[PDB]
């Protein structure tokens, strides 16, 4: 059982990615590091990240060439570039998924714990990034730095790491698993196991959305007109006495409250409501019409204008409601902005008709549409970078199984494995260019077909 | 070729007497542990509940020692099935204990660290990532042991033990002992007590609970007599009549309809405008411009507070107090500050910012530090004595480590003698179980009386020497 290298395919496919890498690696890197680095100031934590990222994957894929030249014919490069690019690969591994860790710790302190966020973010980006990744990435290498060597073999010098025996192989394999994989891996998906579980608390969009609009309140409220209150905007009958709408809690709820209930309670009141409220449009001729033609989002938008206005106030903007049937978003948020409702009440109608005007819900929250899209662009960054990976790790995981005689079959099997995690670790170094291409065409509108360079 | 002869003469006298000695003092200081806390006390601190979850571990461990005793002194009598129970509950113990004692050094963390606010995330925690992250993990690492466990017929007995394919799995299996086991809960405590003693000093308070302190924090609007709308930190909101308008501009800034009432957390968010708003002034005044420059944290806090109390206008004109603290002269800076007619009126939080100002620590806004400091040290001598009672077996396993990866070349004899010392320092690694309940011993006890005070009710005039 000897390793026998493939000419047709890895002599020729490998130096192949290995030189695309390259290429569109210190382009793509190369210009996140100037355009952000250089120029552009003002600083996004996730943008800071990404800085890391770049120059953790430019300095590694500038060493291409060498694994390239290796793959074809020979390691002419003497024994020092052997540890230097053996030790530039170890850094690589670890600083990249790490600083993808340190990604998602931000995210679940900007979700998480919104409230004094900055502080500590801030001080991770700045400080605790070198402290965690770049220095123990780089006193990790010193095994590296010690085994990688030269040899004379077979008629070529290999650059490869050796080691007094067979045991030292599998003690190195278990701490890059560990190291790279495993550790940060836990660190990711427990931050998203946070994430998700803050975001488990509250209720529907529309019942978060009119808490922010209308107010959320747990007790009974006579206010200074006799009329009573209570959950969201939920009127209790005609009586001026708290105990007799005490009474009318109590017959909806189906509970003695004495006056108190919870957030889950007024929820469901709420939700019966948004329902009797939905019914009335759904009977009025001038506001049906427009609800049959809203996504859910902007639905909300109108009910909550109901909620405020009553039904027939809101049937009265005529012009502004047939520009939201037409989608004529942003004349129909200009004209709302022009009308009584705006100038009596405009913190409300502002967050009402931005919710109009983009379909999203970006104007609750502190800066929401920035959160929104941060979210987005983490999760990609890492789900791809996983899966980028993910066959190099199912080519190991059965070479694994080769050794601890998990299965056991012939050499043949063993080198066609050998040969496809040379393959799939190669195609995983496209890693190093996602970063970049999550970067493209920002700003950009893809609305040009070829009409439109002969036409309006 | 070098074979496996287990020891006697000492061996199997020595084991089976510490196994013995662990079980009998294990079994009475953690079920004490178990029985007087678990049922008995109201009162319990953090660092108390977990050294409960602590003496649970060590409990079940040490209830399986029997087996080790007559294992190291006749046979493995007890069939396949307890072969595995007595390792899952040995991994168990190994990995839940060292990890419990990473979260008493998480929890120490967040009580000096962050005591704005330590007690929603503290009492998670005790209460519940405890268990998802120390007890299950390390139930569900166990499942290794209950599948290689297995009972071997060798030299005139049976052998339990965990049995491979081959010995790269000695290899992949011992590595996740020494990781799981050491070097992630080490690093875990070494980097919580690395931010401790880094930040011991100035710790106490923040600049939140300063002003919380000084000035008070409203989560209702409040209507002062002279028409004044204020809200949280002093945070003023208006000042005419309509107290729905005091609300517009409070849902304005919070952004959502309070009603009036805003969370703790949303009281801090206006607060941190309010202290960026202040320190741009003073940034801008030449006045108090080059001072603040000067100035640590602590005392920036110092001034920040004065200027919420009395305006920029007024901390502008402590013309002589502000350059003494410019030059970096407390004492002096602080007997002058107490002269003034601000002291003389708000004496009580005058002498506190000047405290500040002089000490530069948050030691005026901060204690109950005697009981905090004594909590510090329980851990600190917790901890130092576990891994002070598993470092000969750490040295062991490291010289083992050597001769497989051939970092030395010795011959079977040296090999032997490595393999007979990993077992004794095993089972002297074991006390780690005993420190959780000695450490608790004698709580209450003076160590007063010798034999005169038997004899007689003393020496004359103990009181002078007390
Ligand atoms: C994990 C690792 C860094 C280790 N390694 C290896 C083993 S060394 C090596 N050459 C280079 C690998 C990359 C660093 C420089 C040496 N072998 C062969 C020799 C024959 C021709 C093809 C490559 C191949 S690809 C790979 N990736
Ligand atoms: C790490 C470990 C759990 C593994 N182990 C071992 C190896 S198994 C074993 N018997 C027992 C270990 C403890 C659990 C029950 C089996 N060996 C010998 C057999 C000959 C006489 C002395 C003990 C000894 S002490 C120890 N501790
Ligand atoms: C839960 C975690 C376990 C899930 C299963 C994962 C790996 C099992 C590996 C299976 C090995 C497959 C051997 C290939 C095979 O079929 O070979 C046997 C025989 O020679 C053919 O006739
Ligand atoms: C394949 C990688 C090349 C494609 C990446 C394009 C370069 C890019 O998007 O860089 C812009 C810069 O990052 C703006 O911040
Ligand atoms: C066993 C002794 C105490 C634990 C009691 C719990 C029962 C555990 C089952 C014991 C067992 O499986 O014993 C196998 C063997 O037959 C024994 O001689
Ligand atoms: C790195 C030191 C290498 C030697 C580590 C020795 C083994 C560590 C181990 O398994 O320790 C048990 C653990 O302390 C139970 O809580
Ligand atoms: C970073 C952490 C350092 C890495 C650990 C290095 C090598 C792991 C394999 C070494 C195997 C050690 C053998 C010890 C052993 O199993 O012997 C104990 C006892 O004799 C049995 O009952
Ligand atoms: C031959 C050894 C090669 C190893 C090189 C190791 C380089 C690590 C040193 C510094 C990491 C780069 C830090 C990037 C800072 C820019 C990001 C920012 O300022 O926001
Ligand atoms: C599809 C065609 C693929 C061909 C492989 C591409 C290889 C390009 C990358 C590196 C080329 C390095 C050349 C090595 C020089 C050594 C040759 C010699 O001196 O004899
Ligand atoms: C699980 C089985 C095998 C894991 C493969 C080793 C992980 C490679 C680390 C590369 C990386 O993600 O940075
Ligand atoms: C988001 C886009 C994910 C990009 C596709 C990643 C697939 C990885 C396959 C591979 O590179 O071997
Ligand atoms: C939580 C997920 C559970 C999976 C655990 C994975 C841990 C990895 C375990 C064993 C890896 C040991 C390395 C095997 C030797 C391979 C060396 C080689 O391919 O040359
Ligand atoms: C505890 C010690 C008990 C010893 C087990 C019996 C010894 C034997 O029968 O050989």
């Amino acid at each position: 059982c000897f390793r026998e290298e493939n000419a047709n395919f890895n002599k020729i496919f490998l130096p192949t990615i290995y030189s695309i890498i390259f290429l569109t690696g210190i382009v793509g890197n190369g210009l996140v590091i100037l355009v952000m680095g250089y120029q552009k100031k003002l600083r996004s934590m996730t943008d800071k990240y990404r800085l890391h990222l770049s120059v953790a994957d430019l300095l590694f894929v500038i060493t291409l060439p060498f694994w390239a030249v290796d793959a074809v014919a020979n390691w002419y490069f003497g024994n020092f570039l052997c540890k230097a690019v053996h030790v530039i690969y170890t850094v690589n591994l670890y600083s990249s998924v790490w600083i993808l860790a340190f990604i998602s710790l931000d995210r679940y302190l900007a979700i998480v714990h919104a409230t004094n966020s900055q502080r500590p973010r801030k001080l991770l980006a700045e400080k605790v990034v070198y402290v965690g990744v770049w220095i123990p990435a780089l006193l990790l290498t010193i095994p590296d730095f010690i085994f990688a060597n030269v040899s004379e073999a077979d008629d070529r010098y290999i650059c490869d790491r050796f080691y007094p025996n067979d045991l030292w192989v599998v003690v190195f394999q278990f701490q890059h698993i560990m190291v790279g994989l495993i550790l940060p891996g836990i660190v990711i998906l427990s931050c998203y196991c946070i994430i998700i579980s803050k975001l488990s608390h509250s209720g529907s969009n529309i019942f978060e959305m009119l808490r922010i609009d209308e107010g959320l309140r747990l007790k009974i409220y006579k206010d200074t007109e006799g009329y009573y209150t209570i959950g969201i905007g939920h009127l209790l009958t005609k009586s001026p006495s708290l105990n007799a709408a005490k009474s009318e809690l109590d017959k909806a709820i189906g509970r003695n409250t004495n006056g108190v209930i919870t957030k889950d309670e007024a929820e469901k009141l709420f939700n019966q409501d948004v329902d009797a409220a939905v019914r009335g449009i759904l009977r009025n001729a001038k506001l049906k019409p427009v609800y049959d033609s809203l996504d859910a989002v902007r639905r909300a938008a109108l009910i909550n204008m109901v909620f405020q206005m009553g039904e027939t106030g809101v049937a009265g903007f005529t012009n502004s409601l047939r520009m939201l049937q037409q989608k004529r978003w942003d004349e129909a948020a200009v004209n709302l902005a022009k009308s009584r409702w705006y100038n009596q009440t405009p913190n409300r109608a502002k967050r009402v008709i931005t919710t109009f005007r983009t379909g999203t819900w970006d104007a609750y929250g502190s800066k929401g549409h920035q959160k929104r899209k941060a979210l987005k662009t983490t999760v990609i960054l890492i789900l791809a970078f996983f899966a980028c990976w993910l066959p190099y790790y199912i080519g190991i995981s059965i070479d694994s199984f080769i050794l601890l005689e998990i299965i056991k079959q012939g050499c043949e099997f063993e080198n066609t494995v050998h040969k496809w995690i040379s393959i799939t670790e190669a195609l995983a170094f496209f890693h190093c260019c996602l970063n970049p291409i999550l970067y493209a065409f920002l700003g950009a509108k893809f609305k040009t077909s070829a009409q439109h360079a002969l036409t309006s």
